[PDB]
């Protein structure tokens, strides 16, 4: 029924992974990259999108906090509220909190909709990455072995469902008799395997990667 494996990057629809420094953003990079996949599917044009931009802009309207942490979700309300959102380019990203700057003048993308998956179904996410793109979720990185995470499919028998990191599923596989979910991080590319990380899949919700998905949508109309 479903692809066995899937990756995203192989067509051309994931940015290089970002830094997030000291700055608690990684709800805002969730949020641009999975729009980015849906930009480049719509335009054929891959660009980055401002993860600054929802920092300083969807905020306390939206239970955002910029740096302080966010949602998904409510990131892509703003940019539907906002009627854009900026290239990252013409609104590059600080890593810190800052006043609000958009300028339509330098709108890369709209977002017309966003769907969020039910909790803990991994089948049902499974569906959603093949059929509609990479899908923004959160998990539990509240755990040394992540930020120690170097290579193969992450374990962590300590890992709970509550999610504390924004992420973007750009694919999921099987590694030797090892399923796997395949995470952008938005820890640079010295983090794990060249920025991204394998997560054990189908091991229960195994760090809540399918507790709170969601992805965007840009229509024709
Ligand atoms: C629309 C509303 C008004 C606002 C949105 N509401 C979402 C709803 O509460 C569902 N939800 N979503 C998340 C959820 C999903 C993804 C991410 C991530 F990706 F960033 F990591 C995160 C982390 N950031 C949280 C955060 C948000 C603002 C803030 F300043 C600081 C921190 C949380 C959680 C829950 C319930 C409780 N969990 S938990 C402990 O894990 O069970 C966390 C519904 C009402």
């Amino acid at each position: 029924i479903l692809p066995d494996s899937v990756d995203w990057r192989e067509k051309g629809c994931v940015t290089e992974v970002k830094y997030q420094g000291s700055c608690g953003a990684s709800w805002a990079f969730s949020a641009v990259g999975a729009l980015e996949a849906q930009l480049k599917l719509k335009t054929g044009k891959l660009v980055s999108l401002s993860a600054q931009n929802l920092v300083d802009c969807s905020t306390e309207k939206y239970g955002n906090k910029g740096c302080n942490g966010g949602f998904m979700t409510t990131a892509f309300q703003y940019i539907i509220d906002n009627k854009g959102i900026d290239s990252d380019a013409s609104y590059p990203y600080k890593a810190m909190d800052q006043k609000c700057q958009y300028d339509s003048k330098y709108r890369a993308a709209t977002c017309s909709k966003y769907t969020e998956l039910p909790y803990g179904r991994e089948d049902v996410l499974k569906e959603a990455v093949a059929n509609k793109g990479p899908v923004s979720v959160g998990v539990d990185a509240r755990h040394p072995s992540f930020f120690l995470y170097r290579s193969g499919v992450y374990y962590e028998p300590s890992c709970t469902q509550n999610v504390n990191h924004g992420v973007l599923v750009v694919g999921y596989g099987d590694l030797n008799g090892k399923e796997y979910w395949l995470v952008k991080n938005s820890w640079g590319h010295n983090f794990g395997e060249e920025g991204y990380i394998r997560m054990a899949r189908n091991k229960g919700n195994h760090c809540g990667i399918a507790s709170f998905p969601s992805y965007p949508e840009i229509l024709q109309g």
